[PDB]
């Protein structure tokens, strides 16, 4: 009932989706002149990142992205409330424009965006019904560019082509989720906003990592072309390319930051 | 009564405006990977922009923005029909971050825009009827920075105490329209998009020239502070500021230069 393009596309979710016209939309850009220094803004600590060799975690085509299920024990301490993880996934663009992050900084896109969503599983007993209320989610966000070969995103790529069409999914053995996080993960923005896909509620805490991980030029043409958004047997396939949100407006408003430096 | 801001602003106008949710839409990133140098992008002539002092042009505030009425004999050579102007007007921001420009270069949004509003004279009787037919307007848009004093903006902006609210109406003696206009015009940006406010119909060819024009702070502060998108006697007043929408997905569109580099 939603996508990123044509007459259902983002100026559209409204109609069905009213929260996506309302207050506190992500995503925004992060650039100098509504950033803060925050030194409240301590380091996070990942607990439970490191999951299992000996379980399987279940990855999704769902039509918008492509979703890695994450388990509850998994969570950010840090914050007032403990956040439990719930799923990954991510955001990119296409081989013409390879500029598809949902934040930009500075004005500028980066290739592609991971978030790690949580929850607040001190006060809701499930993601779903938290999405909706006070202090409901928590998403981490990594700012992804083209570099060096990553093994650990490998981890998940490797199992893209078996997510091809919407619906399909793979089990992804346990590996170390924190391999996902950039440098110096200490080095943040954070400010409150919105789920940046229906309904978009404004229940989102955002915690976006000063700097980017890379993956090489084959992960992300592989990103880019492995995934479409239609199921295996529709007669008019669509790739899945271009599957974030434009930037929102974001006035007399702060971003806090934890460095200054 | 659509708005920049709040439950009816730009993610809302879609309830309203279908065509603010189709295709084509404006305004856009103009940006290195969809930038295509097109050498049959020849250079416009702007005919009749002189317009005599001693004569005089109708100033309005509409309720989005402050329009010039521009007469028909003004208009552009060099597109396959004659293009007659009908208007002009203003994008903005505000005081506290005046970065209110609808097209942005490379990520950046510039202070201002100036939008010179033609027709397709040679096959419709006025712009209204033209703005539902395809390529029935060109739409001329001059970025403006934040720089040196401009006396030429100054003919418009010297009036906007007279103009402060929605439906009131000025005279401003003419004068030579091209100094609204940058250096080296035959160096612009040339697409097919739409209206940037509703009813946002795919009907524009735009040109947005490469080159920006400057008018000082306190011309920009000036035009931040003056108006209302409200009458004079509403009880609940609305500053006119922020003006412009946020630019659109590409929908498979390139830009095409007529600078190479
Ligand atoms: N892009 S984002 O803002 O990080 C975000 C995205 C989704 C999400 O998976 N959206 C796609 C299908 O609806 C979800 S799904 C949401 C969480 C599970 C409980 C309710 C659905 C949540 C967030 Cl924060
Ligand atoms: N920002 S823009 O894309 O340059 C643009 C703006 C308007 C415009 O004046 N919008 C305010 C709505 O009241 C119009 S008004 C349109 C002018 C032709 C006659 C039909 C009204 C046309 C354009 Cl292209
Ligand atoms: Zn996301
Ligand atoms: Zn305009």
């Amino acid at each position: 009932k939603w996508t990123y393009f044509g007459p259902d596309g983002e100026n559209s979710w409204s109609k069905k989706y009213p929260s996506c016209g309302g207050l506190l939309q992500s995503p925004i850009d992060l650039h100098s002149d509504i950033l803060q220094y925050d030194a409240s803004l301590t380091p996070l600590e990942f607990q439970g990142y490191n999951l299992s060799a000996n379980k399987q975690f279940l990855l999704t085509n769902n039509g918008h992205s492509v979703k890695l299920n994450l388990p509850s024990d998994m969570h950010i301490q840090g914050l007032q409330s403990r956040y439990s993880a719930t799923q990954l996934h991510l955001h990119w663009g296409n081989p013409n424009d390879p500029h598809g992050s949902e934040h930009t900084v500075s004005g500028q896109h980066f290739a592609a965006e991971l978030h790690i969503v949580h929850y607040n599983s001190d006060l809701y007993p499930d993601a779903s019904t938290a999405s909706n209320k006070s202090e409901g989610l928590a998403v981490l966000a990594v700012l992804i560019e083209m570099g060096s070969f990553n093994p650990s995103y490998d981890k998940i790529f490797s199992h893209l082509q078996h997510v091809k069409y919407k619906g399909q999914e793979a089990f992804v053995p346990g590996f170390n989720i924190e391999e996902l996080l950039p440098e110096r993960t200490a080095e943040y923005y954070r400010y409150r906003g919105s789920l940046t896909t229906p309904p978009c509620n404004p229940t989102v805490l955002w915690t976006v990592f000063r700097n980017p991980v890379q993956i090489s030029q084959e992960q992300l043409l592989a990103l880019e072309t492995a995934l479409y958004c239609t199921h295996m047997d529709d007669p008019s396939p669509r790739e899945m390319i271009n599957n974030f949100r434009q930037v929102q407006k974001f006035d007399e408003r702060l971003v806090y930051t934890s460095f200054s430096q």
